[PDB]
C-alpha cells in the first residue's frame, strides 16, 4: 500500500540523492548509486553492503542477516568438469542425450559447467554477486529424450541468474532464455550478454530485478510456444516494457539450443525482435507472426489440457488467461474438494496458483489438497509422508491468510501484490460472501465487477466459488461452472467466452481419495 | 479512548524526550530511559523510581503507594532448599513425583528452588524488580500424577516472572514457558534466558509487558495442545508479532520438562521456531506443523468439553474462538441462569469469561452465578461461606459495571480494553435491547455486525442473548441456541458454523441448585 | 492526453524561449529556432540535431536513433536520367504513355526525374532533410491507360515531400499536389514553389507538418473528383485553415499534368483559389464552384462504390463522410465477420480504416480479415503466403489494441489521437457493450451520442455494432443495418439519411472463403 511517491517523499526525509532508474530507483547507499529500492515493493538491496529486507525494515535500519550455508560443496567437488574429462565414450554419450553436439569446449570453460558421474547429470552452480563461495547447484538429469529438473535448495529459493559474473558493467543488452543449455549455444555464437530464469518461466522473483536495472536493452526468449510468449508478456511489465524486446514463437523460430543444432541461423532470429510496447494503436507488422502461430499452432490457441478432467476439457478447451469463471452449487457436496482438485491438476502443470478461501480453514485446506496429491488416503501412508512433503513443497502453490481484514479494498491489493512478488498466473477465493462482512445484491454486482477489473487488467485467471445465480453476474463473468446434485454429482457450464460450448457431464466422488473420477 | 499519537503529544507538552520501543515508549523518567508508557493503557512504570498507576495518575503527578506485605516470610523460612537436603530417600520421593530425575542440583541453586516438608510441596519464590526481599511464592503439589497450583497471594495479584533477576541486560533472546519445572529443564540445557508466565496460558498482566521489552526474540513454548498455540498466539498479538516465534504443538515437540526426560534433543525444537507474524500472503512451509498436529489430535480441532451439559457437547462438539453464537428465548424460562451456568462450567476450565449483563443488576446475578458454583443452595450452608467464596475468587471472572453509558462505541472500547488487559477470552452480554437506547430492527442489525466484527478482529468469542429470530441475524452470527419452554425445557441449534450439525434436547431445572439437568 | 497549454507551461519549465507558429510551435533548440514540437502529439524534430520521438522521449531526453539504410542505391545506380538518354525512339514512347508530351528537360534536371531500363517506370528520388544520400524511391508503372505506384521502402514508412531541396527559405507559397507529375507541370509554368502528398490523397503524416511551417499561403489542389476535396478540406484542419486555400474541382479545373496537356491557363486556376476557413456565416461566392460540380457529377455526391455488395451499393448508394450508421444482428450469425468483408472492400479502394474491436481478440480478428483479403482458404494456399502478407501491408489498415482501458473517455481521445496521426477516415468498434464496462439504457444512449457528436466534429465515418434496437438509438444514428437470420441471411435498412431509401436483400454466406456473396 506503499506508492512510489510515497518512496520519493521518504527519501527527501533524509535528504538522500536518489535518481529514477526504470523500475528500482537508485541512490547512495547510506549504510555509485549502490542502494536500490523496489518500486513496488520497497525490498532495499545494497551492491555492496550486500542487505536485504522489507520496507519496514529500511524503515526501522534508518534509525538508531541470512547464511543459506548448507552442505553442498560436497556435490561440487566430487563432480568432474565436462571439459576436463579425458574419457571418449563418456563425453560423446553425455552429449547425445543432452543435446550437446555442437557445443564446445570453450563455452564449458566460461560457464563453468560441470558433471556428476553417480546419476550422470549437468551441474549449473550458483555465484554469490559479492564473488562469495557457491550459493547452489542445478541438476539436470536426461530420460527416455526427457529432462529432468533438481535443485538444491529448494526450487522456492533458488535465486539463480546464470552468467551474471560473467557480464560486465559496460553491457546494455541481455537476452533471457528459459533454459540453460540454450543460453551456452546463444552466448557461443552471437557473442552478446545473456541470463537464465531461475525456474525458467515459472516466476521471476523482484529480488532479481535490481541486476537487471543496469541492462536498457532485453530480448524475451522463452521457448517456443504461445504459453512463453504469454509468460515472457507478463515479465515484460515488471521491467517497463518500453524497454525490452519479444522474439515470438514460430516454426522457423525455434529454442536457442535447436536453432544452433538445426544449423537455423540466430543473428536473424535476434534482429527481428518485436516491442513489447506498444501504443493505443498498432498496425499488422506487430501481428505476422502471431497470426502464423495461431494458424499452426490451433491446439495452442486455448489453455492447458487437464490430465484428470478429459470430459471438463472436451468442453471448456483450454484455461486462458485474464478471464474469469464463477463456480457454484448447492451446499454440502463438497464443493471446496472439487476447486482444489481443479487447482491442483493445473497446479502439477506448472501454473503459479493462489487461494484466498475464506470461512474453509486453510489449515485443513492444505491437509485436504495434500490428500489429492498422494491420490488416496494418507491416514494409512502416514509413514510415508516425508516423500510426499518434499515433493509437495515443489509446486508453485500459495495461501492467503487473512485474520480480521475482510474489505474488498484490502483484499485487492493483497491480490496484486502477490502477482508481483511471486508470478500468481492463477488466483482462487472460496467464499465470497465472507468478503462482504437489495443492499446484498449491489454489493455482490460491485465485488464482482471489481475482481473482473482486477482479472483485466492483471491477465491473471480469477475463478470465485459463490455460496448461496446471482442478478448481473454472468453478463460480466466469462464462464459459469455449476455443480449440481441427483456421493455422485454433475457439472453443468452454459456459457464459454472462448467458445461458446456448452454441457452437462456426471462424476462420481470418492472420499477414500477425495479425486474425482467417471 | 487514549491513542499513540495522544500519549506521543502529552509527552512533548512537557518537552520530554520519548523513544518509540516496540510495546511500551521508554523515556527519560522526570520523577537511561527508565519511564515507560503503556501503548494502550498509559500505565507508567520506572525502572528506578518504581512507581505505576494509571494514565490520568501520570497527567497528576506533573501537577504540583502500595506495599503488598504479607506474612510469606515464614513460610520461606519453614522450608528447605532442595539442593540442600542431606536426606536420600526423601530427595529421590520428591523428584520422582515432581518428574525431576533429570534435574541437576546446579539449577536448583541458581533458581533458588525450595522445597516445603508439612505438604511435600515445590516453592518458586517470587523477587522485587529492584531487588527487595520475596513478594510472593508458588506452591505445586503433586497427587495421584497430578499437579495443584497455589500461590500466595491470590492468583489475581501474582505477577511474577521466574528468572527475572537471572536473566542481564545483554539478553536479546527469551523463552516463555506455561510452568516453572520446564523452564528449568530449558535453562539447563540450551542456557538461553528463559521467563514464566504467572498463571501459565490464563493470562499475561501488562504490567509484565516493560520487563519483556528488552528482549528482540522472543519464542513461545506454551504447552503440547491446539489450546496452547491459540493463547500463544493471543499473547503474540501484545508484543509486536514481528519480533516474537512460536513453536507448534507435536508428537515429536512435546514440552520442555518432557523433551529432555525422554531424551529428546530441544535445540533442534528452538531452532525450528516459525515466525507468529505473516504478510497476507503465505505459503505452506509455515503450515506443516499445523496439518500434521490436527491430522493426530482431531478431538483437539474443536474447543473444550464442557463437564455438566454433555448433550449439548455432542451436538455443538466445542467452543472455538472468534466463532460469535447468539441466544434467544422466552421471557420468564430462566434464560439468564443457564448462560451463567454456560459460562461458569467453561470458565471452570481456565477460560476467561467477561460479564456484561444490563437490566440483570449483576450484584444479583454474582450471587446467582456463586450458588451455581456451589452446586446447591447456599441459604444453608451460610456457616461454611468464606471456604466457597475463596474458592469463587481464583477462577478468571470479571463482570461490566455501567451505570449510564449505554452507546455502542462506549461499549465496544472497555470490551476491547478488557481483553488488553486480562486476556478476556469470553465475553457475554445478557441484554442487548439496553444497549440500544424499521429503525429498530436496523439497529439490531448494526450492533449485531459490529460484535461480529470485533469477535472476528480480536479472536473473542462473544455470546449474545435477545431479549424479544431477528432478521438479517442469522447470516451474521455463526450459531444460533433457543431455549423454548413445553420447569422443564428443551435447547434447539439450526446453525452449527464449525460443524454443520442441528438438534434439540431437553434440559430439566431445579430451583433448589439452580442447575440444569437432564 | 497532453493540451497546448500543458506544452507551453513545460517549456516555461526549462525557461527555453518558445515562439507560437502556425501549428508546431518553434523553440531554439537544446540539443534560428530549430526545435519544433506538434501541437497534438508533441513529436520533436529538430533542423539541424536531426532527433525525434514522442513526447515523453523529449521529457526524458532533457533529464540526464534510426538509419533505416536499405539496398535502394542499387536501383537508382541501374537507372538512367530521362534527360540523358541519347535515344529517339525510346524517349518519345516514355512520354506517350506517361503524359509528359509537354514535359521539357528543364524540368527532368531541376527535380532528377530517372528512368528505369528493365521495367520502362518512372523514378522519384527521396532526399534527407539533412543532405544526405537518398532515402528512397517512387516508381509509376503504366499499364493497360492506368499508373501503378511501387515505393521502397514500404508506403507506410514513405514520407517524401518532392522538391524539398528545391524550395527555399524565402518561400512564402506553395501548393500540394496529389501526385508528382503535375507538380513538374505546375513549376514549369506558374515557377512556384509546390510539395507532393507522400501517398497522394491517402494521408498526411505529422512527421512533415514542420516542413511546411515556413509557407504562410498554401494552396491545395489534389485531383478532380470530390473526394479529393473533401481529403484537402480534412488536410486543411491539421493545418490552421486560416492560412491556406483551395482549388475546387470541375470540368474547367482539371489537374496540373491536364491542364497543361489540354492547354488551359493555370494562373487564372491558381489565381481563383477559395480560402479554406470560413467564417460561421457565408455567401454565395464560396459556394458557386460546389453547387457546379454537384450539378455535373450526380455519381459523385455519394461515397465510393462498393466492388463486393452491387445489392447494398444499389440502396445505400455510397459511404459519405461524418454520416454514423449502427449495425446490429442475432448473435452466432457472424455478424463480425461480414463488418470485416465491409471494411476490407472500402479499405481496398482507398480509405483508411481503424479497427477497435472489444471481445473479439483481434490477432484472430486479422487472421479473419487477411483470408478475406485473399478470397479464399489460406490453410491450404499456406506455401503461398509472403505474397500475400505483403499485398496486405499496404492498405490503409489499422487496429486498437485496449488491454485494461474501457472508459468511454480514454477511447474518444485515442480514436481523435489516430486520425490527426494517420488521417483514420473509418471508424469500426466491434463490440459496444465491453465499452460499457434504466442504467444500462442511459449509458447506452450516452455513449452513442458521444460517437455521433465525435463523428459529425471529426468529418470521420463510424460504425457501431450492437451486441443485444436499443431506444432513442435511430434518432440520433443516421443509418441502420440489420442482419437477421432465417448460413444463409438478410440484410435489411429501415433509415437512409442521405436517401432515405429502404428495402431488404438476402445474402449467402461461404466459410469456405469465408465472404458474402449473391
Amino acid at each position: 500500500p506503499v506508492t512510489a511517491t510515497e518512496i520519493r517523499q521518504y527519501l527527501r526525509g533524509h535528504g538522500i540523492p536518489f535518481q529514477d532508474g526504470h523500475s528500482c530507483l537508485r541512490a547512495l547507499s547510506p549504510f555509485s548509486f549502490s542502494l536500490f529500492i523496489d518500486k513496488t515493493t520497497g525490498h532495499f538491496l545494497c551492491m555492496t553492503s550486500l542487505a536485504e529486507g522489507s520496507w519496514e525494515d529500511f524503515q526501522a535500519s534508518v534509525e538508531g542477516e541470512f547464511e543459506d550455508s548448507e552442505e553442498v560443496r560436497r556435490i561440487w567437488n566430487r563432480a568432474i568438469p565436462l571439459w576436463e574429462l579425458p574419457d571418449q565414450e563418456e563425453v560423446q554419450l553425455a552429449d547425445t542425450m543432452f543435446g550437446l553436439t555442437k557445443v564446445t569446449d570453450d563455452t564449458l570453460k566460461r560457464f563453468s559447467v560441470r558433471y556428476l558421474r553417480p546419476a550422470r547429470s549437468l551441474v549449473f552452480p550458483w555465484f554469490s554477486p559479492g564473488g562469495s563461495g557457491l550459493r547452489g547447484l542445478k541438476l539436470l538429469e536426461a530420460k527416455c529424450v526427457s529432462y529432468e529438473e533438481t535443485t538444491i535448495p529448494r526450487p522456492s529459493a533458488y535465486h539463480n541468474l546464470f552468467g551474471l559474473p560473467l557480464i560486465s558493467r559496460r553491457d546494455a543488452e541481455v537476452v533471457l532464455t528459459s533454459r540453460e543449455l540454450d543460453s551456452l549455444a546463444l552466448n557461443q555464437s552471437t557473442g552478446l550478454p545473456t541470463l537464465t530464469l531461475p525456474r525458467g518461466t515459472t516466476c521471476l522473483p523482484p529480488a532479481l530485478l535490481p541486476y537487471l536495472e543496469q541492462f536498457r536493452r532485453i530480448v524475451f526468449w522463452l521457448g517456443d510456444d504461445l504459453r512463453s510468449l504469454e509468460a515472457a508478456k507478463l515479465f515484460a511489465r515488471k521491467l517497463n516494457p518500453k524497454r525490452c524486446f519479444l522474439v515470438r514463437p514460430g516454426d522457423q523460430q525455434p529454442r536457442p539450443l535447436e536453432a544452433l543444432n538445426g544449423g537455423f541461423n540466430l543473428s536473424r532470429i535476434l534482429r527481428t525482435a518485436l516491442p513489447a510496447w506498444h501504443k493505443s494503436i498498432v498496425s499488422f507488422r506487430q501481428l505476422r507472426e502471431e497470426v502464423l502461430g495461431e494458424l499452426s499452432n490451433v491446439e495452442q490457441a486455448a489453455g492447458l489440457r487437464w490430465s484428470r478432467f478429459p470430459d471438463l476439457n472436451r468442453i471448456l478447451k483450454g484455461h486462458r488467461k485474464g478471464e474469469l469463471t464463477v463456480f457454484t452449487g448447492p451446499t454440502g457436496s463438497g464443493k471446496t474438494t472439487f476447486i482444489s482438485e481443479y487447482a491442483l491438476d493445473l497446479c502439477s502443470q506448472g501454473v503459479n496458483t493462489l487461494w484466498g478461501s475464506f470461512e474453509i480453514s486453510n489449515v485443513r485446506l492444505a491437509r485436504v489438497m495434500l490428500t489429492q496429491f498422494a491420490e488416496g488416503r494418507l491416514e494409512d501412508q502416514l509413514d510415508k509422508y516425508d516423500h510426499w512433503a518434499d515433493r509437495f513443497e515443489d509446486l508453485p502453490l500459495y495461501f492467503m491468510t487473512f485474520h480480521g481484514q475482510q474489505s474488498i479494498r484490502t483484499v485487492i491489493d493483497t491480490m496484486q501484490h502477490a502477482v508481483y512478488v511471486y508470478d500468481i498466473c492463477h488466483v482462487i477465493i472460496d467464499n465470497l460472501q465472507f468478503m462482504m462482512g437489495t443492499d446484498r445484491i449491489a454489493a455482490q454486482d460491485y465485488i464482482i465487477g471489481v475482481f473482473r477489473k482486477f482479472a483485466t487488467d492483471n491477465n491473471c485467471h480469477v475463478t470465485l466459488v459463490i455460496h448461496p445465480g446471482s442478478a448481473k453476474a454472468s453478463q460480466e463473468a466469462d464462464n459459469v461452472l455449476i455443480l449440481q446434485d441427483r456421493g455422485k454429482r454433475y457439472l453443468q457450464v452454459s456459457k464459454n467466452r472462448f467458445d461458446g460450448d456448452v454441457g452437462v457431464f456426471p462424476l462420481e466422488f470418492n472420499k477414500n481419495s477425495l479425486t474425482f473420477s467417471i
